[PDB]
C-alpha cells in the first residue's frame, strides 16, 4: 500500500467509523441499537455518531468514480446532493487531496434541515412515505455549520469545497458549476431525484458517473426510469450492494 | 501534503479521536466530561473512548522519533511499555506502514490488566500513589484480545506487531527483541520504570530514543534519575509538554 492508498483506506473506515463503532438509532428494519459490522459495511444502518450512513461498499464506488474520472480525464466537479453529517463529501474532498487535484471542486447540496413538509404537490409515493417523520428518530436535521464543522476536524475545509444550502428544487437550476465528473444522488425520494435529474445530469460530462444511493426506495426508482425513459438514456445500471446503483454516462 | 503526510495526520487525529471528540472520564484534575480541544492536544484528559491517552503533542513526538530513526538508520524495533487501548502502538504501526518498511516490529508490552495491586515490595513512593486504585476509574484494563481487535480496525494488525503480555518485570528480561530503534515507556510508577530501563535499555541502539510519557511524576522521574546516575548517562532531557520528555542516546 502506498500513502495514498493508506490515507483513503484511513479516512472511509473513519467517516464510516469502523474504528469506533458507534451505535445504531432503532427506525425502520433496525430493532437494536448495537452496532453490526455487515450492516455498516452496507450502509444500512442509522449511524449515532459515524459522519456518513452510505457504508463501506458505498464508499468504495465514490472512489471508484471520483478516480476513473481523474484517470480517464472526465472533466469536471464532485456534487453530493444530500449529504447528512457530511462523510460522504469529505471523502470525496479528500479523495482530490490524495491526487493534489486544484482544479475540481465538491459541491455539497443539502437543505441543512432534513427531508421537507409534504404538500399536495409532491408525488403520492413520497407523501405515503412521509420521511419527514424521520427527522428527529435518525437525527437527519445538521446545519450548514456543523458540516463546515465536520470537514475542519479532518482538515479538509477548504476553497474547493463549496456549498449549496436549500431545497433542491431552489439550488439546482441555477447552481453555479459548469460541469461534472460525479453526480451523487441521496434524497431518498421522488421529489429530490427528479429535482436533481432535471437540474444536475444535462451538466454531467460524457463518461462522467450518477450514483443513485436510495435506489432500493420505490419512490427514487419510479423517478429514475421516468427520466431514463424521458431522455432515452439507456446506460447501463450496475449495482453496488443491496441498496445503491450507479451508471456511466456514455 | 504528500499521501503519506495525509495518512499520519489522519492516524493521530483518529486513535486520539480529535475526529468524534469522545467525552473524558471525570477524574484527577478533570472535573467536567466534555471534550476540550486543548486537553486532547496536550494529553491532559481521560478518553472514554479513544484509543491512545497521550495526546497530539506527543503522538508527534513520537512519529519524530520514529522517523528520525529510519532517516539516519539506526537498527532497531519499536516497544512500547505500557499501552492501554493501544493507539500509541497503532500509529507506531502505521508509520512503518507508510514508509514500506518490513524489517521492523512493533512490540506491544502490558499487563493487560491495568495497574498491578501493591505489595511489600514495592517502593514507597508507588506504594503511596497505589495506581491500582484507579484502574476501573478511567477504564484502564484492557485485554490483549481487545488490543489485537483495536489494530484490525486499522487494519494495521499483522505479522510486523509483536505482544508482550505480563508485568514488566517478568515479561523484559528475556524478551525476544535484540535492538529497539525507539523505547517508549508508558507505566507511571517507579517500578514499571526502573523494570524497564533496567530490562530493555540496554537493547536501545546509539541514536535509538527513550521516551518517559510520565516524568511529571515524582516516582517516575526517580527512576530516570537514579537510572541515568548509575549509567552514567547525560544525554539532554528534552520537554515534550506538561507530562513526557525524551532524550535520544548517544
Ligand atoms: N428536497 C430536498 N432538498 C435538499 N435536501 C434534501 C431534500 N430532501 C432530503 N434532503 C436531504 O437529503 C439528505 C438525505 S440523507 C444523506 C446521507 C449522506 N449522503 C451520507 O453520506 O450519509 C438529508 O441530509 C436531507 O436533509
Ligand atoms: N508493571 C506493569 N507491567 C505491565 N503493565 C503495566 C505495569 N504498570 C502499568 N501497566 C500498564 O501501563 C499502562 C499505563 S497507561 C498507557 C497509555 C498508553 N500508552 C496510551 O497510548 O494511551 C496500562 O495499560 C497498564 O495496564
Ligand atoms: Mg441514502
Ligand atoms: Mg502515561
Amino acid at each position: 500500500s502506498t500513502g495514498v492508498e493508506l490515507y483513503l483506506d484511513l479516512l472511509k473506515r473513519t467517516v464510516s467509523n469502523f474504528i469506533y463503532q458507534d451505535a445504531t438509532h432503532v427506525a425502520g428494519l433496525i430493532t437494536q441499537a448495537a452496532f453490526v459490522e455487515e450492516a455498516r459495511e452496507s450502509g444500512e444502518d442509522y449511524p449515532t455518531v459515524a459522519h456518513t450512513a452510505i457504508g463501506m461498499k458505498r464508499l468504495n464506488n465514490l472512489q471508484h468514480c471520483v478516480e476513473s474520472a481523474l484517470r480517464d480525464g472526465v472533466p469536471g466537479d464532485v456534487l453530493e446532493t444530500g449529504v447528512w453529517r457530511g462523510g460522504a463529501c469529505i471523502f470525496a474532498r479528500g479523495i482530490l487531496k490524495a491526487y493534489d487535484v486544484r482544479d475540481r471542486t465538491v459541491w455539497v447540496a443539502d437543505s441543512f434541515q432534513g427531508f421537507p413538509k409534504i404538500t399536495d404537490d409532491d408525488h403520492p409515493m413520497d407523501a405515503e412515505m412521509n420521511l419527514h417523520q424521520y427527522n428527529a428518530a435518525v437525527d437527519l436535521p445538521t446545519s450548514l455549520a456543523t458540516v463546515q464543522r465536520n470537514f475542519s476536524r479532518y482538515g479538509l475545509l477548504d476553497d474547493q469545497v463549496r456549498f449549496l444550502p436549500g431545497w433542491f428544487k431552489d439550488t439546482m437550476p441555477t447552481a453555479p458549476f459548469e460541469r461534472l465528473a460525479v453526480l451523487r444522488m441521496d434524497g431518498d425520494s421522488y421529489g429530490a431525484t427528479m429535482d436533481v435529474l432535471t437540474h444536475a445530469y444535462p451538466r454531467l460530462s460524457p463518461g462522467g458517473f450518477a450514483i443513485i444511493d436510495d435506489y432500493c426506495i420505490p419512490a427514487c426508482r419510479e423517478a429514475v426510469h421516468e427520466y431514463r425513459d424521458r431522455h432515452g438514456i439507456s446506460d447501463e445500471i450496475v449495482e453496488i450492494d443491496r441498496q445503491g446503483v450507479y451508471w456511466r454516462r456514455s
